[PDB]
């Protein structure tokens, strides 16, 4: 009694693909009989996404309802996954099991091997990444504040500064490492590694704080730096 | 001279969206002119998706590659953003902003206000949180293990414990928090909050455990416990 697993590979966002799992030693049409899919995230742990039972009742994870359909071919005697509308979010190993509803007892059995799904449509060249320091601080009103962030790459001077109100659009308030937005008050100076300086700290001041290079696509932010009052 | 938004809200995963980007002061055919939506998970930083210029030039960030689009209408002066193929990673506040490549200078500026879209097929209720403890634990060969797992509500004895090891796909150990799997060795047992105890540490019996509640669906499994060697 063994389940064999066929599919899975490289795929693009957005497209479909289609998972097999031969059923051997047993049949699909048997009573009690259910097949499931699980799968795991690489270096995480597992998810339950469906379950087909041998009386057409199913049952989905929410997130793949409306894109992953499970299904069993008796003549072959193979249970199907059909994934489309695939994201990113998708990238894991994917395994078949052997469900048996035949009062108390329900477990996943005689796993099949799995195989990697990975939903991706880039190079193996890695994306700019930026650091922000530090990722929280804490002031009062008229001190001085200075927020770092660093680039993987030498980016040159293609940095902006944003800030960010809770519940509000972000804001520039320097492109180009230095150069200040018009409107925004000249405590606010940029400077290069990467520094925005706030040299008096004002009540509106107290916000979310955002880095990003426009020298490559994709542009890339810094993860924040909210600075929080004392 | 700002932009107005428009669009979001609650869509089923695999759905379909549009967001408008109405441009109020400017003109987005003008030369220089360029258009971009960039997104915030809830609780998250700033992540760029796209950009389109006056010359129709355009960049995509990879996992939005084949399922969005971005575009502008000139009658109405919006841009806009098809959003296909949604997945509950695209669950974010998504803004739009103004791009002017007009030779250092290229900034997102006089943001849209922002508006939330939720990927999701779910009800209110929360899904049965599975906590195993501890997440990693250190033995040697011979030792006694107690690894302990606890359900988020009453799931009475409805609870299967797994082992998998390195690249190997998960193996029943216990069904229905007692009962061991036939042909697994009986220094394994389950008990009852729930625990899975090995009397005696084997060399084969270094690897991760997962416990899993089959009372309701989803089936829920806990976040691991790797034993690995002193």
């Amino acid at each position: 009694v063994q389940l064999v697993e066929s599919g899975g590979g490289l795929v693009q966002p957005g497209g479909s693909l289609r998972l097999s799992c031969a059923a051997s030693g047993f049949s699909l049409s048997t009573s009690g009989i259910g097949v499931t899919w699980v799968r795991q995230a690489p270096g995480k742990g597992l998810e339950w996404l469906a379950t087909i039972w041998w009386d057409d009742d199913n049952r989905y994870a929410d997130s793949v309802k409306g894109r992953f359909t499970i299904s069993a071919d008796t003549s072959k005697n193979t249970a199907y996954l059909q994934m489309n509308s695939l994201c990113a979010e998708d990238t894991a190993v994917y395994y078949c099991a052997q469900s048996a509803i035949t009062v108390t007892d329900s477990a996943m059995d005689h796993w099949g091997q799995g195989t990697l799904v990975t939903v991706s449509s880039g190079g193996g060249g890695s994306d700019i990444q930026m650091t922000q320091s530090p990722s929280s601080l804490s002031a009062s009103v008229g001190d001085r504040v200075t927020i770092t962030c660093r680039a993987s790459q030498d980016i040159s001077s293609y940095l902006n500064w944003y800030q960010q109100k809770p519940g509000k659009a972000p804001k520039l308030l320097i492109y180009y490492t230095s150069s200040l937005h018009s409107g925004v008050p000249s405590r606010f100076s940029g400077s290069r590694d990467f520094t925005l300086t706030i040299s008096s700290l004002q009540p509106e001041d107290f916000a979310t704080y955002y880095c990003q290079q426009y020298s490559k696509f994709p542009w890339t932010f810094g993860q924040g730096t909210k600075v929080e009052i004392k």
